[PDB]
């Protein structure tokens, strides 16, 4: 149980319900390496789905019952036997408790039952770690999965942008983002959003920007602009705007995207077309992204599962692609960083998770 949880000292920086935000920490003395993972869980973007998720996901919304330490598993374990790209890394977990893909940036208030504050979350957690050994860094890796994995993309270039005005030009900031990069395609079955089950993400990511007063990274907003932030939260269309380095982790055929798409699984012909072309479509978003793992698998999340190192791309585990993707920030023989699987159903590839 090896990571220690820290509450933020500044306790104007708080989960959904006020309770101050904190992070986990194993520090790793003599590294420069730092490790910062975004704990993901979908999110909740109106008063009566918050309210739920505050009843029966209350720890996604609230400090009051986090235990004091936990257990770094996966690209979090310290060991290299589960480990093999980070394992001496310092480790840090923040917990998402804002629920609003840490996009948020408001308070709990008169006029706000939650606070809404991820965006602040990961600035307060980088600001109180300076001074835990983070101003000796030399490489800053922001992490995440699923709405963690989005959080990445929205918020690592305004890390980069931070360090530098505190002056620690130095730190390298890169991303790593895993099952964070969603399509905005059509369902195969539709619903109009009339509630919460029914609300597509775009809709439900366009609420949620309003009720969270959400930020996105600023030359996506220069694009898109005042009302279709929401297009900033789709990876394909977030991702050719940011400057640090960013590694991408998909499975082609994503359970949570699946879920949205209202297609839960004899397959016959028009689902069968469905999900090959939303394979197809993933892999075309991916084409361009020189670094990314994306295997032929219907799953959900990677990185911070024990077996992260079972699954393989052409012979190369998703460790090694991330050992090659450091070495090629120092194209190398034998050490690809592009990973993306071409054949077109899942379980194609047979090192896939077996569930
Ligand atoms: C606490 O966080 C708030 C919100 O991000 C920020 O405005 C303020 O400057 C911080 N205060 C301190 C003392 O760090």
């Amino acid at each position: 149980e090896d990571l220690r949880l820290h509450l933020l000292l500044n306790t104007s920086v708080t989960c959904n319900d006020g309770s101050p935000a904190g992070y986990y920490l194993k520090e790793s003395r003599g590294s420069r390496r730092w490790l910062l993972f975004l704990e993901g869980g979908w999110y909740c973007f109106n008063r009566e789905n918050c309210d739920s998720r505050y009843d029966t996901m209350r720890r996604l919304m609230s400090s009051r019952d986090w235990p004091r330490t936990r257990t770094g598993t996966g690209i979090l374990s310290s060991q290299p036997e589960e480990n093999p790209y980070w394992w001496n890394a310092n480790m840090v977990f923040i917990p998402y408790c804002s629920s609003d893909v840490w996009s948020g940036a408001s308070s709990k208030s008169e006029k706000n039952e939650y606070a809404f504050m991820g965006a602040l979350i990961i600035q307060e957690v980088v600001r109180e770690l300076l001074g835990r050994g983070l101003s000796g860094a030399k490489v800053l890796l922001l992490a995440g999965s699923s709405a963690g994995g989005t959080g990445v993309l929205l918020n690592v270039d305004r890390v980069a942008e931070q360090l530098e005005k505190l002056g620690y030009p130095a730190i390298q900031v890169r991303g790593l983002a895993d099952s964070g990069w969603f399509l905005d395609n059509k369902q195969y079955r539709h619903t109009d959003c009339v509630d919460t089950i029914t609300c597509a993400p775009t809709e439900a990511i366009r609420r949620g920007i309003r009720y969270w007063n959400g930020v996105v990274p600023e030359r996506c907003r220069r694009q898109f602009q005042e009302g279709e932030e929401w297009n900033c939260f789709f990876g394909y269309k977030v991702y050719p705007t940011l400057r640090s380095p960013v590694f991408v982790v998909q499975w082609l055929f994503d359970e949570a995207q699946l879920t949205v798409d209202n297609v839960h699984l004899p397959v016959q012909e028009g689902l069968r077309l469905y999900i090959q072309n939303l394979g197809r479509e993933l892999r075309h978003t991916l084409k361009d992204v020189p670094a990314s793992f994306a295997p032929a698998c219907l799953s959900h999340e990677i990185i911070i599962r024990s077996h992260w190192t079972d699954v393989q791309v052409k012979g190369t585990s998703l460790p090694r692609a991330l050992h090659c993707w450091d070495r090629s920030l120092h194209p190398l023989k034998g050490c690809p960083v592009h990973l993306v699987d071409s054949c077109p159903w899942p379980h194609c590839n047979p090192s896939c998770p077996t569930g």
